[PDB]
């Protein structure tokens, strides 16, 4: 028993971890097999971040100005190529603690780990959403570029985003592995607009099985609703609409504690419409939004 | 920017972990250099657990009992003792992947990480305190038994805490890595009362100044406090009084800041005695306590 804003184990991340320097700047970079990924940003000085021209910047660049070392280890490049956003660095080394790994793009409302990293050295490990906006909110500093955020299931990574930005208004913003930003967002030094965001509705449910199943119960009522009203409700709160895509993916935590989704729509209509009144669930004080409903099961059941 | 509930990077310790499994029974155990170490429990059947003769038990064992696997890896037991609530297993391998690491017992209030484990495989990672009454508020399911707590300076591992066991009241008590319970517990199927915990108020001031630090400014007042007028205030809210050694360790984020102590005491005064209003700090709509003044040092200043 028990629930806790669970991270992935950051060991087979942290041997991929090296640091990147091009001319001034020094970033995180991820060493797979005999290439190493990077935000493309590190090729900049601070007068060109206003607006790049990356293509120009890259081709002042030979392999030689990329200094790549994964902590004493110096790497030698051989290739580089510039994928969306990413830089590619051919290393002449594989590196012998890749894991099996995938590149996933991975859905707004999925949760993901984070190693945060600074001139390529680990520094902590944490659990966050993808906002349904595709910004995350994490935390990093000057540095933190090329940080990067996965899952594992059983030994396979699947890397599904590196950091790039911080917006004006302290939220980040990154790419998937082949340099493709999660929404609209550019790496340039410019105020940019990230959508309304919502929140997680079906995260909210699978947080509130979660509750039940760890004894808070408070909040269960002797109410029903449909998929209709509740939507109301969550279109007054700016919670995302539930579908019964989102109804079928809670089939299981509905299973084992045989609380029909509706009747759990129901309690959550209610929390939104009372509050919690100064009580917890979970030890939060408010609605919990990211925790997935396979994060619930997973940490229920004990995976490894 | 932004301020996450952070774990250390758990690769150095995922290489520690084994699974050990003596009769009918298995669990988590620590691999460092030639010793492996596990809860004693690992000895006991479901009946033994009312009050077990931990003595008499473990004479019945011999060390061919004991199964220790690296997940491929099986290691050959040349000794075993007792020290404690621990058991400490000799085998003839040291092991490859020991990190730099120590022994320690943390004070109540101290943060550690833990990395929860099933059959000696590692699930997850996440960050807690060590309540004032030495309970943790973790996630451990049956067989999580022997997953560590620990903190990472550089390259060295400081373990302390092992895990053995959930009250009826779903908390969670072990011990530290000589064997000795935090706390009044002993490792027996039996009701245990925790002592009243309270909130750790260092923790929280310090939590406020990571607020204000990543633009979180909205508690902040006009006011000042002494320290006997707000420990009449952590007397009645159940919180810990605030001694001038408190104050002293958050001088640092005092200085950054430029928030004197005693008037980051009137804002968590006001706090207390007023609530949040319907708003948050940091994501959060509690007071948190889980970040010690040198996490958020930590954190703040991009720590590896
Ligand atoms: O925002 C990053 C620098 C930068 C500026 C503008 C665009 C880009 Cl692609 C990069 C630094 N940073 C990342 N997390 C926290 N700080
Ligand atoms: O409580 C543990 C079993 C047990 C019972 C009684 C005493 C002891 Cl020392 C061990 C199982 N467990 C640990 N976390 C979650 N479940």
């Amino acid at each position: 028993s028990g629930f806790r804003k669970m991270a992935f184990p950051s060991g087979k991340v942290e041997g991929c971890m090296v640091q990147v320097t091009c001319g001034t700047t020094t970033l995180n970079g991820l060493w797979l097999d005999d290439v190493v990924y990077c935000p493309r940003h590190v090729i900049c000085t601070s007068e060109d971040m206003l607006n790049p021209n990356y293509e120009d910047l890259l081709i002042r660049k030979s392999n030689h100005n990329f200094l790549v070392q994964a902590g004493n280890v110096q790497l030698r490049v051989i290739g580089h190529s510039m994928q969306n956003c990413v830089l590619k660095l051919k290393v002449d080394t594989a590196n012998p603690k890749t894991p099996k790994y995938k590149f996933v793009r991975i859905q707004p409302g999925q949760t993901f780990s984070v190693l945060a990293c600074y001139n390529g050295s680990p520094s902590g490990v944490y659990q966050c959403a993808m906002r349904p906006n595709f910004t995350i909110k994490g935390s990093f500093l000057n540095g933190s570029c090329g940080s990067v955020g996965f899952n594992i299931d059983y030994d396979c990574v699947s890397f599904c985003y590196m950091h790039h930005m911080e917006l004006p208004t302290g939220v980040h913003a990154g790419t998937d592995l082949e340099g493709n930003f999660y929404g609209p967002f550019v790496d340039r030094q410019t105020a940019q607009a990230a959508g309304t965001d919502t929140t997680i509705t079906v995260n909210v449910l699978a947080w509130l099985y979660a509750a039940v199943i760890n004894g808070d119960r408070w909040f269960l009522n002797r109410f029903t609703t449909t998929l209709n009203d509740f939507n109301l409700v969550a279109m007054k709160y700016n919670y995302e609409p539930l579908t019964q895509d989102h109804v079928d993916i809670l089939g299981p935590l509905s299973a084992q504690t045989g609380i029909a989704v509706l009747d759990m729509c129901a309690s959550l209509k209610e929390l939104l419409q009372n509050g919690m009144n100064g009580r917890t669930i979970l030890g939060s004080a408010l609605l919990e939004d990211e925790f997935t409903p396979f994060d619930v099961v997973r940490q229920c059941s004990g995976v490894t």
